[PDB]
């Protein structure tokens, strides 16, 4: 349980039978200890391969760590023959009831697989991953290899590894050489690997650390090889998401690659030769993440498990489990990979089987008096009933549209868009819902857009910063030819951040910039961020219902300015949220600088619009202008005038409190007015406020 090396190497000097294998520490579940008998020991204890490596060299692992699962490694190919009556048992019993006779077939070829991509809209597979390990032809394993042959294979691999092009062009780290700096890069990715456990030193494995280590991964980080860890190679393919036929089809072309110009260590009984043979045949281990915590309970749950030869293991992440494969001798990786498929999409059948059975009835929950949501109060069962079946092109349902207020029954509103098909499809509820927190605007009004700055005339009303502190101006917007936030799919928010961060690294002038994405930011990058108050987190509960939460954090990010009068968050609570920010009391600057960046943005993507709603939004709060105008004054003599009430009231603004009485003046209205509009009624609002807290 923990390793005693000194112990065995007692019994390895003197060549004689590992005593420790009958000691009660040991774990009887051992295959070491099950198979190496003392007449295995002494029909093999002399016999040596061509690399010099013993039975004892073999062994030696299992019998440091005595808790050991398996317990040998082989030097080398010729170890798994020449200590066959060992690795044979051993092999046919992990790998049951796989028998060396029958043989192995290997298959490549991404071209066998046939899986259309099951999980899109990311309603229930999180991730998937793919590895496989391999052996160079010529050499010694990872146990047996020599020093100048390990060099030799990690300059090989490496000229390979360095010539591939698209998606799978990236760059290699040598561990040897490597600084602080790309440690701490490779860490935060979690594609760092250190010197081999307890396991692996017993195993010879660890020889001449750290040469000849090291790492490759492609751009995009959805490729990694691990060179000369435990075996050559550990090549992994991986992204978030279910597209596990990509997932194949990338590890595929750089597998076949390497075996093109290299070739692999490989027999028809043994398939790809490992270090471990727990490794052996495929090599592959394929593992999905997926939320099935209703399948779980099903009776025929364990029934698909063994049909497929898949296994369900636990991995915010109540319900999730990581499907991986058993097995490895006797099935291609082809079939490896089908099984796979079909099997997590049997799985997903039985998790959609049940939802959609809770989903085909009025949600009970909402029958309750003391729910108080604009859902409960329009959401009838006749309007259920005529909508429930109904879904928008990109898939979205009512009950997807519903589902955070079901779930969150002290929700106000309850309802967000998957997508601008369902303000109409869904009208009988959206109408409603939208006339009634923005009331007093009627649809049949419609809404008139307006991002022209020289259309508000506003003289700066206090340049001293006596009473007016500071001023912001906020608008959400959705990138058009898209889903709202809550209906995204994989692809379609991996475009967005495309799409915006180009827009907004082309901004010159006081408007120039940089962006950070959340996926990989690093400590410092963070810390000094949230100092500057820039940095968003993940939704909460709301919007985790509501599906806006979805494969966090990839596609989020942040960019602001220079001067950080200018702030953009990126797949946040919708796909923009623009920011114009000042100290003091300049709106129309403040103004002026957004209208510069959102009618670039606007220009080079487009945003989803209509007539009635204005600029859509996934939470119907925000469409209209989208726009929160925003004025931080000191107003203890007005607030306390009797013209106070009448001036927020005519020109639609509130003020609520947050250094001194500063109050925050916000507009109360988003539908019905412009942008243009909106800002002119701010500065029209507080420019009384403060004719009456500057009289004398």
């Amino acid at each position: 349980h923990m390793a005693d090396p000194e112990t065995a190497a007692k019994f390895k000097s003197k060549n004689a039978f590992p005593d420790p294998l009958n000691d009660p520490k040991c774990n009887p579940k051992s295959l070491v200890k099950k198979y190496l008998t003392p007449k295995v020991f002494e029909s093999l204890k002399n016999k040596k391969t061509k690399l010099g490596i013993t039975l004892w060299d073999c062994i030696n692992s299992g019998v440091v760590n005595l808790d050991s699962g398996v317990g040998v490694y082989a030097g080398d190919e010729e170890s798994y023959t020449l200590f066959g009556p060992l690795f044979d048992a051993i092999i046919e019993d992990y790998h049951s009831p796989y028998k060396l006779a029958t043989g192995h077939n290997s298959d490549m070829n991404p071209a066998h697989v046939k899986a259309p991509d099951l999980d899109p809209a990311n309603r229930y597979i999180r991730s998937t991953r793919i590895r496989v390990a391999r052996s160079l032809k010529g050499y010694g394993l990872a146990p047996g290899v020599t020093k100048a042959h390990r060099l030799e294979i990690e300059k090989k691999v490496v000229g390979v590894l360095t010539s591939l092009t698209g998606d799978l062009a990236g760059k290699y780290y040598p561990l040897s050489g490597m600084d602080e700096k790309t440690r701490q890069q490779l860490v935060d990715d979690h594609f760092l690997f250190k010197k081999g456990d307890r396991f692996l030193e017993a195993a010879g494995i660890n020889k001449e650390w750290p040469e000849g280590r090291g790492i490759y991964h492609n751009n995009d980080k959805t490729f990694l090889v691990w060179l000369n860890e435990e075996d050559h190679l550990r090549i992994i393919s991986m992204e978030k998401g279910s597209d596990i036929g990509s997932v194949f089809s990338r590890l595929c072309r750089a597998v076949n690659e390497i075996d093109k110009k290299l070739g692999f260590q490989h027999t028809k009984k043994h398939g790809y030769l490992t270090s471990c043979p727990s490794n052996l045949g495929t090599g592959m281990r394929a593992s999905v993440h997926v939320k099935i915590p209703h399948a779980k309970e099903h009776p025929d749950f364990e029934n698909i498990l063994t049909k497929y030869h898949i296994q369900a293991r636990g991995i915010e992440d109540a319900g999730v489990y990581d499907i991986s494969n058993r097995r490895r001798l006797g099935l291609s990786e082809v079939q490896c990979v089908q099984d796979m498929y079909d099997g997590v999409k049997a799985l997903m059948e039985l998790e959609k089987e049940a939802i959609a059975k809770k989903r085909s009835v009025f949600p009970e929950v909402l029958k309750n008096p003391e729910v108080k949501s604009l859902l409960r109060k329009y959401l009838t069962p006749e309007l259920f009933d005529s909508l429930k079946d109904k879904k928008t092109a990109k898939g979205i349902s009512l009950y997807d549209c519903i589902n955070s207020g079901v779930e969150n029954l002290d929700s106000s509103c309850g309802v967000y868009a998957g997508d601008e098909e369902c303000y109409t499809l869904f009208a009988p509820l959206f109408d409603k819902i939208v006339e009634d927190y923005h009331s007093p605007y009627k649809l049949a009004n419609k809404h008139t857009s307006d991002m022209n700055p020289e259309k508000v005339d506003a003289p700066n009303l206090d340049p001293e910063g006596t009473y007016i502190r500071s001023t912001r101006i906020r608008v959400a917007r959705n990138v058009k030819g898209y889903a709202l936030t809550p209906g995204l799919t994989r692809n379609e928010r991996l475009d967005i951040e495309r799409k915006v961060v180009g827009v907004l690294s082309s901004l010159t002038g006081d408007l120039a910039g940089q962006y950070y994405p959340l996926t990989g930011m690093d400590e410092a990058t963070r810390q000094k961020l949230v100092n500057d108050h820039f940095l968003f987190k993940k939704g909460d509960r709301f919007l985790e219902a509501a599906g806006v939460n979805k494969l966090w954090p990839e596609g989020r990010g942040i960019f602001h300015n220079n001067d950080k009068t200018f702030l953009v968050w990126i797949n946040e609570e919708d796909q923009l949220r623009i920011i114009s920010m000042e100290k003091g009391s300049d709106i129309g600057s403040v103004f002026g600088r957004l209208c510069r960046a959102v009618n670039e943005i606007d220009k080079q993507l487009g945003f989803q619009h209509t007539d009635a709603h204005g600029y859509l939004s996934g939470c119907p709060t925000n469409l209209g202008t989208g726009m929160r105008a925003s004025v931080h004054v000191k107003i203890p003599k007005a607030s306390a005038h009797p013209d106070f009430q009448k001036i927020c009231d005519e020109f639609h603004i509130q003020a609520r409190g947050i250094d001194a009485g500063v109050f925050d003046i916000s507009n109360r209205r988003r539908l019905g007015l412009s942008e243009v509009q909106c800002v002119q009624d701010m500065y029209n609002g507080v420019k009384k406020l403060l004719e009456i807290e500057k009289s004398t």
